[PDB]
């Protein structure tokens, strides 16, 4: 074996001592994990969401499961260049994740978005911990790296906020 | 007069005579009918769809009608290098086609929508057989350009399918 | 006079010796295109206002609408603004006296629903078109034929914005009582 | 039944009215599709464990590759999952949905040179392949030759990088006990 | 009405109580008016600026309005994602704005110049201020979204004074 | 001779007849010399700008020139579809040619475009009457055509009008 | 040697045996020989083609080799898949094409055309045969690939026959 | 006046004096104008050309005209640099040419093109020794530019030799 | 001379004080001259880099040098906003430069790239502090830039520290 | 026939008389040979490369093929503006060529490239002459064609000697 | 022998068997890239110098031309460079060893007005013109086609360049005493 899971090693070319490395890539691993299984979760909805806004819905998230999956691999790659093993195995994902999973049933749109909207926020807050662990490690570039993804998460967190709030243009006319 | 509509001659470029040609021809001619009321009648939808989901369905319906168009250029070309005579007025195409046509009033979003994907129905079902008849007589070329439109008009067609399915977003609370 | 610090006066027009355009003619258009240039800068502020807060089921495909709405009167404005100096005038500029200077009706700062706010541009959108349609005669009148054409070319994308807000609001819905 | 909260139930097969297809023969299809789904899914997360781990001599060209090899996984899974719902189906969603209805042998979560890595994606890739084979003949006879295209398309790109991990990992290099 | 002016609710998605959220809403909307009567001063001055240098400036002042009013949204767009309503009618946004704006007279482009980037100034210190603030909320998002948009305003502001700098090519001699 | 210069034969294909199709290419050929000489008196500008401001000048000249070579291509397009003879040699451009132009030598920026200015109000004022003109021939797409060229000269006869201004960031500090 | 011609030894990557793969290299490279004879008389016809409508054909001509180009690298690079080896050489690929071709004489533009067609046909009806040779073996990817470049190549052929075609523009009176 | 025509300073950037300088530059000039009237002359068989090939031919000669205009820019801007006063208005880029020009009637596109080609063939014989002399002078950069326009004046004097080689697709049969 | 090396003079623009600014610029400028020798040296083995993987290193390397280009001037150009000079000739930036640079021999690749590791580990730790340096000044542009910078260092230093790791695909077999 | 193969008339289009021509000619056509059987030598290496470095050595000897391609086809369209007739067919291009050429087994990568690096010195030294032999005729366009051609061989040639380089990352350690 | 760690020497030319160039040519070769290799990179860190710094009422087209004559600086730079290595020598690398080499006269670390900048460079780039004219006839005559004609394509950007700054410099302006 290169390497265990679980072994961090830091790294000589980044100068980062395993001591210090390791606090940041078990924040990373942990972020990792959550954030594959919330991009698994966008591609399930990306996949199945129908009706009248499907259209739009399908766009937003599939673009949302690639700003996820985006995030996983900086993640990820980051994780290993503190001389960690990032969570990989679709299994070892979703076991280290932390935020609940919908079942394998498909839900109508509006559960669907509640459930998704709950994975992000819960790894917005864990993110905004682990930037201040980055900053205060002294982990510059792994904060920085932390923040550019932590607003693009956000974002679409607040997308889905926006479609979950209530208003609409229809009315009972149109009906 | 160059060539006389119904005329099929194969072709000697292609080592196609005349007799599987027609055979062909003669699936790929009315397939282009049905395809460019198809296209006709997207055309119709995007020009009028009114309401709340106007406008991603306006771009839908565009792009739908757009891939009908290729779809059809495709099998007029195709019908024409067999050497056969594509059908090319509007009102043949209309009188050759075997789907159904709206009349000229505007209908509401789901009627229309519902209509279209009826047309769609009978065109993967006629493309299927085409594709099979194609194959049957060693025309891979014709069969493969037919199983590359059939993608398109079957996600097309299931688009629709998922437009009219009874979920939403919105809620009586918004209403 | 050799003396004020100010280049240029607001309300001054003077005309261009480059485009042959006297300050009377001038006048005329500069007039005209300020007032649009007013309206059409509120325009943008208030859809701007209504892509930042539009949501609920539709949400994503207005927020986009709307971006590329105010966009699109960002981009008229700055034509009417350029020319307006073009022509020897001062077009309106501060936030304050582009909002006194139209005419148009603009929504306090509280967020409305979506079909009001909608009403609401639309509403604003015909004013403009009326207006456009109008400075459009008047320049062509004046044989300002650049100022002419160049508002009919923002004309034809303000109309469109215009018909989708008015589509956008129609009675019709793939949504049903069943998926309700 | 009018009363289950959920929209559609795992396992369950509709067909689909707009596409021609009734419930028996897209159910043959789906559960092809879901069981190659399932693969191509953890093909693509072996893929991308390889990309970020690769070291050595050949690393950067090996994370390119593996990534891009990695990226048309992933497109192949979306157009099984997107076929499979379009089918009236429900693809297979959550991670651990997608490894435990894999066949494939997966790596555990140690990491292992590039030789090993790569021949066991190897592995995976062929499995792939030969259900994808069948799968194709499946779609075809069933008359769904719309899936049997999609098939097809996925499969010369997974075919493609299974050959290039062959070339990867054959015997023949420019390195010599010269230049070692 | 869906929001007052003013009210600030948080967001459940982005895990931002509303007192948190209000502190950092408060701080985006002063920053939002000011940097859009910052954005409608370059118009100006884009428009207006005439002389030797005038094309180069103008593709300047053009790009520079561009880039307050992207920023400009990115903030409004935070004040709503945190339960917030952004400043909006014009009127609003230069009552709201600290920073001294011209009145409708067209000054030479030197003094125009030096305006504009007593504008920047105030802005850069606020902007500052406020990811500090940010950062002491734990709101990384916005913290990283300050930073991200000051950097660009520091270069225009940079750029001005480069311009206002006393060299030039020109000589008596050319004179 | 396939055709004799100075002939118009209108043009069946565009329903004009020759007599309607005179009248707009005589005034689109006294517009197409006058174009082509301003062309080439751009590029002259354009080659010999030198200065403190000469890359931004030699750029927008080198632009103002590709618009004026495009204008008069539409101009010369356009003679040509209504059955007339375009403008073409050298010496007949500038023989045709209403506007005056500079001789051989080379003068300073300032003289240089304050002759182009010019050249740019004669072929502005002219564009102006044979757009009416051609309205009132009812050819609306020349009076089209002509109001498209026209907000280009215009946009380019303001610039220069723009940079002859008498403003600067230069101070006599600087000097 | 790495590997000697006429060897194949299937490959375990694609779980292709050297059975099946003898059957569809000996085809492919059979092919491979004939599209690239192709390919060189195109490439001879594009750079010899001279007269009225040279630059037009010239054009085509140079897209066709392009496309010919393309057919036979996508042939030679499955063959080597399948653990077999390309034909390589000029000579090797002349001397296996079944073919024929042009002596180095340069002939008018309709012989030149009519000798392609010639080998377009032969290349057409045989891929047709190796398309169903491959599906037959079940290797749908060479089929797949098969019709892929037969739709290019047909679309070619075709527009000779066109090219060759009796119709024209040109009248006696313009002679 | 800044620059008197034929006045020749040479360069000190370019740390070529006065007298090789005005060797280049009288060479230089010379071609700017036969390019000039080439451009010319392309343009206005581009405007005029009809016909069976017409559309074809009207863009290689807008194409054609293009490349004139490039290689006439580059000449003059060379000129230019080195210290001298490339040729400008339209009667004095027709007067210093030494090419044929048609008169202002329009012939035919076999005349027309024939007498394009006798101009390329002047103004290639020219630059190569033009080349010769830059190269001589040791004027390198001058010699590598004209060797760049050469080429593609080539280029297309070459295919006009092709437009009116006597090969076609027409037969008598399709007339 | 406008500005002394050396002198550093804050900016009123960006209402940075010449004592805040001056802790930055020091901080900027030793960060130019290291990220300058290391761009130099990255250019140096680009170009020598040879043997079996030399050619992805070749891309890597360049790529690489590009990235330290940019960040170098991303630097200068903070420093000469707050007021400072950044430092300029190859001789300054390498004798202000910390870090080792190689003697002109040229080495294997593998002590090359041990060589241009180490150089980047310093810059990333100096990076890190200044980072917190400009956060503790205020100075948030700084800082997002210096975390900006920082991330595309990091992610050349990890990549170099993968090049050098022990593994391989080849095997004594294939030797 | 239209032309006999090894005839040259020369072109009056270019006044380069057939005795002229025929000398570049002669050159130009033994250079299209061993470019063509050097092109389908990297196609053979390309396909065939297998091994550690094999995708970079690909996508290498695929360019590198592209290359030698367009040097092909500028030399055989050269030759045609020159009046001669470009060798065409694979036997005749391989017959022609005085490269040795290998024969059809699959050699090692290391053999593969340096009999590719044979073949680009021997069409290096003779493009070098063929440059001196065309500027000796005053065919500066030649000359010039060959020499970017040249350059372009020269660096194929020159990265292959790179990939032979007795370097490498790889260590023992590592094997 | 066998034995130095050093791969080449520094100064060492050693001809290329691929590129069939014998060391005795190829050092006279690389003897002229390398001493313009070391000129071009410090006009390339000049440029940027002056880049960085200027100020004025021209400044942000002087700052766009300038870096992007810094680019061009930097790809001649670079091709010089992989030509001397190409031809089996060691192209200078360090910045010291670049300045060391380099003929030129370069600033010292202070910033001088856009005229005194700017004339330093003119300065840079005719010495830099002079050398290149005539390493491509060196190149020629020793039959290195390749060479003199990268060693043309890159001299006429410089040339390109360095008549722009010609031009920059020129006794002209649209500035009046009036404006003044
Ligand atoms: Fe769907
Ligand atoms: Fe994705
Ligand atoms: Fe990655
Ligand atoms: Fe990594
Ligand atoms: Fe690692
Ligand atoms: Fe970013
Ligand atoms: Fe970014
Ligand atoms: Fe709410
Ligand atoms: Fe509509
Ligand atoms: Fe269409
Ligand atoms: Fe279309
Ligand atoms: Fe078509
Ligand atoms: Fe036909
Ligand atoms: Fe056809
Ligand atoms: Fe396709
Ligand atoms: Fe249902
Ligand atoms: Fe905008
Ligand atoms: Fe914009
Ligand atoms: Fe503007
Ligand atoms: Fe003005
Ligand atoms: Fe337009
Ligand atoms: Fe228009
Ligand atoms: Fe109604
Ligand atoms: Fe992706
Ligand atoms: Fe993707
Ligand atoms: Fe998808
Ligand atoms: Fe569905
Ligand atoms: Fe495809
Ligand atoms: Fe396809
Ligand atoms: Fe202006
Ligand atoms: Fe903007
Ligand atoms: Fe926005
Ligand atoms: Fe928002
Ligand atoms: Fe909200
Ligand atoms: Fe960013
Ligand atoms: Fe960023
Ligand atoms: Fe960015
Ligand atoms: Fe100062
Ligand atoms: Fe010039
Ligand atoms: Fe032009
Ligand atoms: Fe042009
Ligand atoms: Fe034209
Ligand atoms: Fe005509
Ligand atoms: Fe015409
Ligand atoms: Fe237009
Ligand atoms: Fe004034
Ligand atoms: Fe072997
Ligand atoms: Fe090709
Ligand atoms: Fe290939
Ligand atoms: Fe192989
Ligand atoms: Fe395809
Ligand atoms: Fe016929
Ligand atoms: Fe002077
Ligand atoms: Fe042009
Ligand atoms: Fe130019
Ligand atoms: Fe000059
Ligand atoms: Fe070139
Ligand atoms: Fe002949
Ligand atoms: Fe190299
Ligand atoms: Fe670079
Ligand atoms: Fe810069
Ligand atoms: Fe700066
Ligand atoms: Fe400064
Ligand atoms: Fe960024
Ligand atoms: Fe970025
Ligand atoms: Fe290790
Ligand atoms: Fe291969
Ligand atoms: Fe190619
Ligand atoms: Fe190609
Ligand atoms: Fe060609
Ligand atoms: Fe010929
Ligand atoms: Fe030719
Ligand atoms: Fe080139
Ligand atoms: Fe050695
Ligand atoms: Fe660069
Ligand atoms: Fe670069
Ligand atoms: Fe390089
Ligand atoms: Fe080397
Ligand atoms: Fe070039
Ligand atoms: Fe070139
Ligand atoms: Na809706
Ligand atoms: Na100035
Ligand atoms: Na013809
Ligand atoms: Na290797």
């Amino acid at each position: 074996a290169r390497a265990t899971a679980g072994e961090v090693e830091g790294s000589d070319a980044l100068r980062m001592d395993a001591d210090r490395a390791e606090q940041c890539v078990d924040a990373l691993n942990a972020d990792l994990a959550n954030v594959y299984v919330l991009y698994h979760q966008l591609k399930k909805h990306h996949w199945n969401v129908e009706g009248a806004e499907f259209r739009d819905l399908h766009l937003f998230l599939g673009e949302a499961a690639e700003t996820a999956e985006e995030v996983a691999d900086e993640l990820a790659e980051r994780v290993q260049a503190l001389g960690g093993v990032p969570h990989a195995s679709p299994e070892t994902l979703q076991a280290e994740a932390s935020v609940d999973v919908e079942d394998e049933d498909v839900y109508d749109i509006r559960t669907s978005l509640a459930n998704d909207m709950a994975i992000y926020g819960d790894i917005i807050e864990a993110t905004r911990e682990h930037t201040e662990l980055a900053e205060n490690l002294g982990d510059h570039a792994t904060a920085h790296m932390l923040r550019e993804g932590l607003i693009e998460l956000e974002d679409d967190a607040h997308h889905i906020e926006h479609y979950l709030e209530d208003d609409t243009l229809v009315t009972q006319g149109a009906l």
